[PDB]
């Protein structure tokens, strides 16, 4: 107490508005997954912001999928009910998005922060 945040996004990236040409949305536990169904054939990078506590990545604040050119085409966010999630919830929601984008022929990569979070639980 209190918490800090490690993030892959500039302050602009996590504040910017975005919308989906073809809006797809799915609830996975306490988290909302959105991805633009229209996006295809792109190289995508998943970037997250995590609360950091006791030097441990603690909880997902925001995840977004960016194309190589910086466009937001996917989002993972907790429900405003503020239902608290677990690291498995997160890893689960994340694979759902990955699968969603690879359906459309997008090559998906994850950030170093997520690469590390995968194995930290």
């Amino acid at each position: 107490p209190a918490s800090r945040y490690l993030t892959d996004m500039t302050l602009e990236e996590m504040s910017r508005d975005w919308s989906m040409l073809i809006p797809k949305q799915k609830v996975a536990g306490p988290l909302c997954i959105r991805m633009d169904q229209a996006i295809m054939d792109k190289n995508i990078i998943l970037k997250a912001n995590f609360s950091v506590i006791f030097d441990r990545l603690e909880t997902l604040i925001l995840l977004r999928a960016f194309t190589e050119e910086g466009a937001i085409v996917g989002e993972i966010s907790p429900l405003p009910s503020l239902p608290g999630h677990t690291a498995e919830d997160v890893k689960n929601a994340v694979g759902v998005l990955i699968g969603g984008l690879e359906a459309n022929d997008n090559t998906v990569r994850v950030s170093e922060t997520l690469q590390r979070f995968a194995w930290r639980s």
